[PDB]
């Protein structure tokens, strides 16, 4: 089962002890439910501080456009600095969360594979507007011209962290400390 | 159900957390990658100077969860004994060997496979394989085309021939 | 199921075959390409000097299949009109491409595609993708480098493109 | 479900079996029950490294590194283990009733022993590997000889308690 | 649900856990047999003793279970007040027959069958366990062997008083 | 879910007011968690009354039997209630209700047909298990319970009233 | 939906046609139920002439071992010259079928993948027997020793049809 | 999927039954029994003195359809000879060896076994069924009963030619 | 897949044309109603001819094999039944009720009476002393020989089963 720690008194799970020490792991498939679970932790995060940083751990396949949409436009309104962390995968909307946090501040640790490409019920004017609003938020982060961040995304490839940095898509790659 | 331990009483899962001993039993994805990343920072942050111990009895998993396992072991200031019981096959065997140098172990009669198991595009295929090259290259010590040919062999490797290539460093039948 | 016509009475796919009509609809796999491939050495025994037209209305599917149909149309002396029909997709661009050159042909809605979808190891998915590079360049008589960048983009293509890639030769609304 | 003893503390009756030093090992083996009993075994040596461990199997077997991980366990701790085995005991369950400290292994009258293997994915190397494994341990706790150990367990049935005792499995056939 | 009842709380399967009394219904498999061991050798600790009451209302169970929990009923030193309501067939009337002698009851409209229903084994070793069915059957019923083996040829259920007659229960009881 | 109330959950306190919830198929499960709640209920006082609600569409007939002498052994008088249907075994139960205390509520559908492994000669003998226990609660003869339950039909309050299936009918 | 072919009026299935040119494409994953036909119709084609040459097609991934066994057998048994082809694939027993062909007649395309790795309810002695069948029989027809056989069947990886030639599997690569 | 050969049509199967051949193939059932029963009747009408020919390659099945098969053979005054082709274990084994003597094959790799593997029945039945196996199996491979019951105690399968020596066959066709 | 033999029929047809009815497999409505036009039928080309029935079955729905044993012994012809592999349930009723002289089974057949373990009980018990009856008819057995003889749970050799009177010759060959 999932394991308990105890200090000292009060005993904890540890994913509710990893959110006192203000931190949001989004380490699954993003879904509406998931989108519930983050959007709620932050809120409360700076319902703490507006001004304390929040970590955010990425690794996540994608998923749902407007789950991921629903996190990326609570992370902006929210004071804090987001603290992005990329530890496995970072995919689809995954990579898109990743690629958000507050500016310098978005890591991957060595061995990540980073992927913009989104995979392959609505219309197809809806399907088309909705990628075009990732577009301009990859554009607004990633800090790569719309034209080019089309270019990147219709290829069905990954990236290392040390591309993704060259890319604008993370700020550092880290080994230790 | 889950046994529990006695003052207070905890399940003997969480027992083995509160002795820095983690377990990493069974296949590896995403959601025991994730927990366990985060016990070893919480062990970390109790701390960053007393040893971590992972028991891995696993056939292996996800890569990229595997990968993320190793890179948390690696940043980590604790040194980490990764203890081999039952068997650790393709991920697995990859994480009893990124043990602190020195400090990985199997008991006996374990079995250690770092042959990979037989959806994305074929380059990606071989970009992360190619991740696993040199991550074992550099643990065991050998090199990539070392690594490479032995990973072709679709076989198992005793506690003692897996000492011989650098996986493992103790063979321990008594303490 | 199947409709019927007259000539003696033949089911209507089989009339297409006595027109030296071969049908790849669908997707491919072990048993289309034995069919496929029976059918085109059947019609070289009828005569190895008159064309066969081969229609073509398929998403791709198991590479070695596609591979196996590859090599018969290659190694039998008819030349090869190839149709494309709706759309072509993985193995169906392959072999859209490898009919004979000048007898490539397409509708004008069609809709062709040279990239690749998303149980064997890493290194023999990059040979077989590599063996398509050099099917694909020999064809489109493009360079590998041009083949194996273009693979890499998730897109379909138009017929005019298709034809300016080199993949076929003739987009034909009517005779 | 799960009795509810009180002792003021309240377990659950497997929990306060393992009060007493008492592991159970009823069912098939995997690598979940594996890992419950090491850690049991581990914990309960952390407790005393001297008193004696009580093992309880009845079991039909399973998998067969799992079986392995508690058998290098058993003999890893200092403890003396005391192996019962009630029911029955075939394929690695019977492995870990042989595998109990000398003079310390048991089973009741009705207690039906197997020594006879049952017929991921892995090479045909692979499996005869292991089988000579168990051709290894079963020699070394029943003392007989490699010969012996393939010739009994190329049958395909049980032993009798005595029948067991008389092959080297087990030391006492109690009835009370 | 499980009920509670108050007294500190208990579920009612744990309440009737503290009164000495055990509950062996529904089929016999190795997790009802471990638990029914764990209970008994639970209440023979906190005293070998005052009797164990034991409560049948079961269709039978996996043969090897049934005697792992029988061999429990003879090891312990406490007597066994063995209750059948329901029914108690195969190895489900064999654990009540096997009750300390005098102490085996039955409620007035309970159903009593000896005949077994028809891991996977071999046929010689089947027949094993069907012949020490006989013995222990023969054992606590006070019949021949020969009596036993035709009695299981018959796929009927018995009553009460006939259960009486023929060895597997002393009382048929309806008020205290 | 379950509600609580002050702390119990509801169920666990209908059982502290001596009642017990016959109300659903009746099976081995069933019979047990009923027979051992009888039971305890008798711990507390062999003289103050059980109250049982019986909403069943029948079961298991062991089962409902395990149940029935359960009722007969303890001492306390046993007040049933067919706050719900009660189908075969549940009808059964319903007259093995002490005699003067088994009641109704209005709308309620009551049968003692059975419904549509053994030998065919151990079900007759069962079917007559039922027969006896009816003929011995309703004071009927045995013919009388044998032709009765060939009819796929139920009866109503009043009717089984007469019958002798239960005493009394309450709308309050 | 199989097409129907015409010769005159005698109406033939594509299959059933082919058969008659003295060539049986045997490809798919090999069964008992694929052996059959296979056996049958090189045992048919025997009796027309024992002299003209048979053909067989290969696009197979395996299968079951004892059915693969079975068609070589025959392919050994006939007095016919059998001239052997791969295309599309064959691995593990139907690479061993494509070098079982006639000395100089096994054949492949150029795109062809040819593998003898065997993939990953039996005794382990048995499943070692049968492997060391595989051995033997790849090394009398390849003419590699045994040692060679074994190791390069431990490599999990493919051949490409002009490697298969210099290894001793096929003979001909043929383009035309 | 069955072929179809001429002759003055037939499908393969029935062809072969035509050259007095019954094929025994795959497990063993009440409905295998009926078909083979009923083609060993029909070659005894067609000559009740040309030989027929067995081809055994079954795992095994049910015993009472496979002695209902047994019995029949031994009724039918045709030698009957039998082929064992890849494997005859359990059932298969019996009816291989329960041919005409001098009459029992086996082709090289073909693999026997007599070991009997683990309507649902007794405990006396099953023993009375398996006693009933011993003495045939004595009767042909006229062993001693002790010597069947303990070689068919063993889990392990016979080449074709230990089970030559044991009685089952008499002939292995080596190349 | 059946095959055909040689004017070219499948080997089940060509077992009928040869006064052959084999009831092989378990018993339903189905199988009593395919069964039973056969036995019609086979009675139309003469009533006089023996037809032979094949038995290797395990039982199955009783009114079915009560549809077929009502059917045999309507039809004029005598019947010769065969036992092969084994007969039981309404199986070896089928198998009892061929004509007297004339109900063989070759030497390892396995042959119960035992009735293995939706109506009311009244119903169930009714067909079984139906089946009391029929049983008593045929083997000459009375009925209290009968009725203990299926409690028990275990099959008959076919010798042990001539003597009880549910076959007449246990043959080996011609
Ligand atoms: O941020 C808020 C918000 C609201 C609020 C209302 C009353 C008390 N506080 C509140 N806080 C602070 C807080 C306290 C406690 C916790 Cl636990 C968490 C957060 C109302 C508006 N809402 C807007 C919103 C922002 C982002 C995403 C969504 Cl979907 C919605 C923000
Ligand atoms: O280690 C950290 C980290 C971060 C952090 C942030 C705020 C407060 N503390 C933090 N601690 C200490 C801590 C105390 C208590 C607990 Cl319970 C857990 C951790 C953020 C950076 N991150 C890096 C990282 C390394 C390896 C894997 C991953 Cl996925 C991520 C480590
Ligand atoms: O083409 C052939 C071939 C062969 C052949 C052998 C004997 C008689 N004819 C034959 N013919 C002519 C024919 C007549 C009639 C029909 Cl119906 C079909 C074909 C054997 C070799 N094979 C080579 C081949 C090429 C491409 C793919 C494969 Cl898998 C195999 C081609
Ligand atoms: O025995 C140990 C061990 C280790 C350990 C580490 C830190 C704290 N304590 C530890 N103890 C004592 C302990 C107390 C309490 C509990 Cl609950 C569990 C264990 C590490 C090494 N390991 C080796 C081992 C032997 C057999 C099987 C396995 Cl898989 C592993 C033994
Ligand atoms: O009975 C025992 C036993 C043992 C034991 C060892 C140490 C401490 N106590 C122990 N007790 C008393 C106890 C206290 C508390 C509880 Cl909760 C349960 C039991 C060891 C031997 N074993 C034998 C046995 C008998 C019958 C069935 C089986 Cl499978 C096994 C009985
Ligand atoms: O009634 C009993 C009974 C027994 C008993 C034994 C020890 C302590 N008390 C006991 N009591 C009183 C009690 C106290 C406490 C609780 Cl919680 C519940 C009940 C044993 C015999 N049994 C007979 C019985 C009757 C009906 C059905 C069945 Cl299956 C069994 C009744
Ligand atoms: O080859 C045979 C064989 C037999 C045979 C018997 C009677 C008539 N003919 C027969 N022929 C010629 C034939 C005619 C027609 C057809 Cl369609 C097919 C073949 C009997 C022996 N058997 C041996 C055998 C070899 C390989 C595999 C197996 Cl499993 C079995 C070969
Ligand atoms: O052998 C027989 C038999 C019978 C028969 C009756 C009428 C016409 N012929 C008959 N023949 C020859 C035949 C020709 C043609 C065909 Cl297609 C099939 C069979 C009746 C008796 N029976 C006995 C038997 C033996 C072995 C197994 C069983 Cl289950 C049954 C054999
Ligand atoms: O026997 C009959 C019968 C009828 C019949 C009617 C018209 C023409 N013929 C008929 N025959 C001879 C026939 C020839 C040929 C064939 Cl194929 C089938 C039957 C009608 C009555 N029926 C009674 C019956 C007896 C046994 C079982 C059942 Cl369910 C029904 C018998």
């Amino acid at each position: 089962l999932i394991p308990i720690v105890v200090e000292q008194e009060r005993a904890y799970d540890i994913y509710s002890r990893l959110l006192r020490e203000r931190i949001v792991c989004v380490m699954g498939p993003i879904d509406d439910s998931v989108a519930s679970l983050v959007i709620a932790q932050l809120l409360f995060l700076q319902s703490e501080s507006n001004k304390k940083p929040i970590h955010m751990y990425i690794n996540s396949p994608g998923g749902v456009v407007t789950a991921g949409l629903a996190i990326y436009d609570t992370m902006q309104y929210i004071l804090n600095p987001i603290c992005t962390w990329c530890v496995g995968q970072a995919a689809s909307m995954g990579s898109l969360l990743l690629a958000a946090g507050t500016p310098g501040m978005r890591h991957s640790l060595p061995n990540s594979r980073i992927m913009i490409h989104q995979p392959s019920a609505i219309q197809a004017e809806e399907i088309m507007k909705l990628k075009k609003q990732l577009y301009n938020i990859y554009a607004k982060h990633t800090k790569q011209s719309l034209q080019v961040i089309e270019s990147a995304m219709e290829r069905d490839r990954y990236m290392s962290p040390m591309e993704a940095q060259e890319f604008g898509i993370l700020d550092k790659v880290l080994v230790h400390p």
